[PDB]
């Protein structure tokens, strides 16, 4: 067992969630896959070796609405508790991804804004291993109206990737999504992904297009049996 701590340092309530990869050898059963996290709170729980999955934070949730529409960002099938099979968060949702006890006996983790961003996130550990983060707020500078997810007051609370905002109007043949004629690394250069420089400039650690993980995953590993903390709105 590892101990994971999910900490909300934001000045507002968020609703964290988790989802387990379909090919994860082990299941996360100590903590249900969604909860209310008041400002300045945490939830800690045990996670088995070899677990692979992701955490994220949802903003502006109202569970009188069913399905992903319950939350303004990161909503999932199941509502408060995200469904085990279909409960991945709808973009934009900054992810803290983990593959424990992977290749070479190492843990692999990362912060991912590939599909967009909604909250600053830090992944820390108790073993001195690399600690990726996106600490700055990407919402105020979200570069185009179609990428903005706004609350009822007009404030940006999420910033979709160019792919998820459908800027090119062609999800099925997109140099932003890396699909169709652009569906492999050789045909989807990062220099062709619209607004990659915005996301990557503000948060170099975070993945920002389909093939960042292929290039950068070796930066974010630990083989020392670490406990992990995911902090939203870190210092």
């Amino acid at each position: 067992m590892r101990t994971f701590t999910i900490r909300n340092n934001c000045p507002f309530t968020i609703w964290p969630a988790h989802f387990t990869n379909p090919d994860s050898p082990t299941k996360l059963t100590s903590q249900v896959a969604g909860w209310d996290a008041p400002a300045r709170s945490q939830k800690s729980f045990q996670v088995p070796d070899r677990w692979a999955g992701r955490f994220w934070g949802r903003r502006n949730c109202d569970f009188s609405k069913q399905g992903p529409s319950s939350c303004a960002t990161g909503g999932c099938n199941g509502g408060l508790i995200c469904d085990a099979r279909t409960g991945s968060g709808v973009p934009p949702a900054t992810l803290a991804e983990f593959k424990l006890n992977g290749d070479g006996g190492k843990d692999y983790y990362d912060v991912s804004n590939v599909d967009g961003s909604n909250l600053p996130v830090l992944i820390s550990n108790n073993k001195g291993c690399p600690s990726p983060s996106c600490r700055v707020d990407l919402n105020p500078g979200c570069p185009e109206d179609r990428m903005k997810v706004k609350d009822g007051r007009g404030t940006t609370i999420g910033c979709l990737s160019a792919c998820q905002a459908n800027l090119d109007g062609n999800h099925g043949n997109s140099a932003n999504c890396c699909t169709g004629s652009h569906g492999k690394p050789e045909t989807c250069p990062k220099t062709g992904v619209k607004y990659y420089d915005y996301f990557k400039g503000k948060c170099p650690d975070a993945y920002a297009y389909a093939y960042d993980e292929s290039s950068q995953s070796a930066l974010w590993t630990c083989n020392k049996g670490a406990d992990y903390t995911v902090t939203f709105c870190p210092h």
